[PDB]
């Protein structure tokens, strides 16, 4: 499928990023992983698919470090064919009490990192006349929730940026799109559930409690589901999908 | 991959519906075809994929014929697992000059027939614990164009219907979603190209595309069938009530 | 404000239509009322504002009757300067059990009547090079709810039709826009509340119960609020508002 | 009508912000002006309406200066009842050539300063049981254009922020909404017209409008001030978290 391609997935040492990375690896792509932690387990999870991988620990709020991450991709793989901008971080507080440092960090990681990844990957994509930029946004790139000022702003910004990049690259074989997930089973969400079960509560009940307000299906989107969508967007059938923001959300945005 | 599944694609005797049907057959689904013209060519295109196909000639203007369509699917194949509501027509005129019969016919086929297909297919999908309803809407379900009063109304209606059905089925293994294409080179678009050329036909074709579709490239029926196939996969399981555009950048600006 | 103008408001013998009619009358517009009932009270409610009014009982699911309604407006007032398409009707059922006659009626009144009103009013608006068409749609022209297949389809159709008409009239002084209300205090909603109070329950509690699911403000939009918005759209400041769908919804669509 | 109310309009020394400030003053609000250039002309435009005005020169890039802006409003007038987050800048370049300092400056002013204004104004609005926060976003908060990476991102951010704040304040008499203009003839747009003309300047002006805005007519600052005035009325009381476009048809297609 993607034999001969290289994908860079940000925040891919765990959760959504890792799930997407795994699907792409199985499809035959070499992977540039990024994220916190010993990367030996993550690299091994990719390499066991019979593909090459490297990792860079870049903190994507630091532009110098994002530059280092792309310089590594250029050195080891000759540049990125497929960039997955996957991100960071959340903080909940009413707008008037929303911490200034948390606003700045959420903007830096969830929004500005996407611009920097994009400006760094796009020249090589154009030069090779083939490329895919996939921005993992959120239902919160299309609607708001209480307590999430910075995250909703940042994710809406990503949806907007995606449109501009989709338009700028429209006459080329490079596309840029966004996927907007609802509730996803991440290690953090799984921890919330496990913490309920450790107290003695029922894990499925904990899930239904978490999802009831916003997600009609009461069922999680999985990293595997998102990886499969990324894989679709990288296919020939994705060639005229441009500047789109496709929601995978168990009905969140339908109401 | 769709082996063991039955797909019904309305208006599959040409253009997009035929493209979608081909991809689903290639995936292993048995197919119920529908639409006007000689069905033999469409039947041969599907069955080359080593799958069974039948054509039913229902005029989807007529609710009784839609019912006969679904009853045949039930007797032939034991019911519809994947329903693609594709059949559609176009008429271009300013709203105050828009023929009343065209408004009624476009609403009846491009909107009401989607509701009729959906209502007929959903009970068996529920009862068998799995289903996919995919509505072929348009960029015109999300935005307007001049001269397209009935079509844009109907297509917006389809996008709204899709949300209701997606919500209603959210606690089941049935999903309902819309695909919103930009320009695809079919007889429907050719007529618009010709009416513009009435003049170099290829210049008319380019101008028609360039006005709306930044990629300056048409979407293909095969691309759209591959998306239907994706929405039929397990990865589509929590895509519900969505309207996903494949449009060369039409809606991004 | 609108001295010298004529407004036709469909479904204006009560509720939202009447509220809009009243605001326009106070602004100085003559009114063409339409709807069920003895119209003497409704006409008198308009005429006491020092404006002229007429009424036609047209059932807007019957195209011949819609024609009669506009023929009356042409005869008595020389045509409509301001058309408010305000509508009909609701029915709740799962899609697979949604009655065929109810689908057809809801489409006819909530959607097709808008096309017919529009085709009948627009020639005279262009001829006079001034006009306003305002379609009272719904939050359900932008999102779905369970049990409302026909109404959501019809209201989405109205939002689409509004865009086409806004574009077709863009180079002229005629505009066409939609207002998309959330929960509105109508006589029917007031009846639901009164029925609760007659049993002994608290009226404000009944309101909070009705609104809690969908409308964060827990407060109604009123016909007066909607009339004031119509009035704004008819002002010079509305001259470049074209094909818009403006929501007044206590936060419904923000989430 | 706004008699007894205090409005703060960021970036009100020219263009849209000055237009909005004028209409609010005419309505009877006392005004806190802000923005670069000689403030005397703007002060004279507002005070001709028989209202008090002060100008504070805060560079909204700088959060400490935003705080001093709001503290002055508090000492001068007892706080801000109507906040219009208007100040904004533009820079056009392809994304991969987009200056890093321009990305940061556009995000800081066109998005983060809206959050800072909002956070500073909301407590007093809540405490006094009434308020209006109106964000001047753009059609570019809803769609993209080529070369406008930072601006479109920021404006989409503003439209999202607006929804959160509208929800959060929904059980109060404070509303927060966005107005999304299409093209308005200001210095910001003039620069784009000039860069296109670099060539008849009036042809450049028309072409710039016609590409995006079907009405072939600019929106005026006065029109936008009249909308702010409407959103400040009782009829605006349940308009919450909305993004209302005034755009000559830009978003309808
Ligand atoms: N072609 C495009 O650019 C484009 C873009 C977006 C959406 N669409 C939509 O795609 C769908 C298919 O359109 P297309 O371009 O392939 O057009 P097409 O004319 O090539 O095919 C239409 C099909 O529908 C059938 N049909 C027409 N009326 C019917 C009726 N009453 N009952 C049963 N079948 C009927 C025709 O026989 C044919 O099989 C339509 O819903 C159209 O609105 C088309
Ligand atoms: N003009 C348009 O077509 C258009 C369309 C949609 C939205 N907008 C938005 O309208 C708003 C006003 O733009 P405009 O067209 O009137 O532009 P303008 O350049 O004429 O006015 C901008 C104002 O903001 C001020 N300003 C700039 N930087 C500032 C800073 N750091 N701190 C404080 N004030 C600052 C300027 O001094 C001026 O008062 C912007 O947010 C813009 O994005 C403009």
């Amino acid at each position: 499928t993607l034999k001969g391609k290289t994908a860079l997935v940000t925040g891919s040492t765990s959760g959504i990023g890792l799930g997407i990375a795994q699907v792409l690896a199985r499809a035959g792509a070499n992977i540039v992983l990024n994220g916190f932690g010993d990367p030996a387990p993550a690299l091994a999870e990719i390499a066991r698919h019979g593909v090459k991988a490297v990792h860079h620990p870049a903190d994507l709020s630091d532009v110098a470090q994002i530059e280092a991450l792309f310089a590594l991709a250029e050195r080891e793989f000759g540049g990125v064919d497929i960039l997955v901008n996957n991100a960071g971080i959340q903080h909940v507080a009413p707008v008037e009490q929303f911490p200034l440092e948390s606003w700045d960090k959420i903007i830096a990681l969830n929004l500005s990192a996407v611009f920097h990844g994009t400006r760094l990957a796009l020249p090589g994509m154009r030069a090779r006349n083939w490329g895919r930029i996939i921005n993992i946004a959120s239902v919160h790139g299309l609607v708001g929730s209480t307590g999430k000022a910075a995250y909703v702003a940042a994710k809406h910004g990503v949806v907007g940026l995606t449109k501009v990049v989709g338009l700028e690259t429209a006459t080329s074989n490079v596309t840029c799109n966004a996927i907007c997930p609802g509730w996803v089973l991440t290690p953090l969400v799984q921890k919330q559930i496990d913490d309920r079960a450790a107290n003695g509560g029922d894990p499925l009940q904990a899930q239904h409690d978490l999802l009831a307000e916003k997600q009609p299906s009461l069922a999680f989107v999985t990293p595997e589901h998102l990886g499969e969508l990324v894989l679709f967007l990288c296919s020939e059938a994705g060639s005229q999908v441009r500047g789109a923001a496709w929601n995978v959300d168990g009905g969140w945005l339908a109401q």
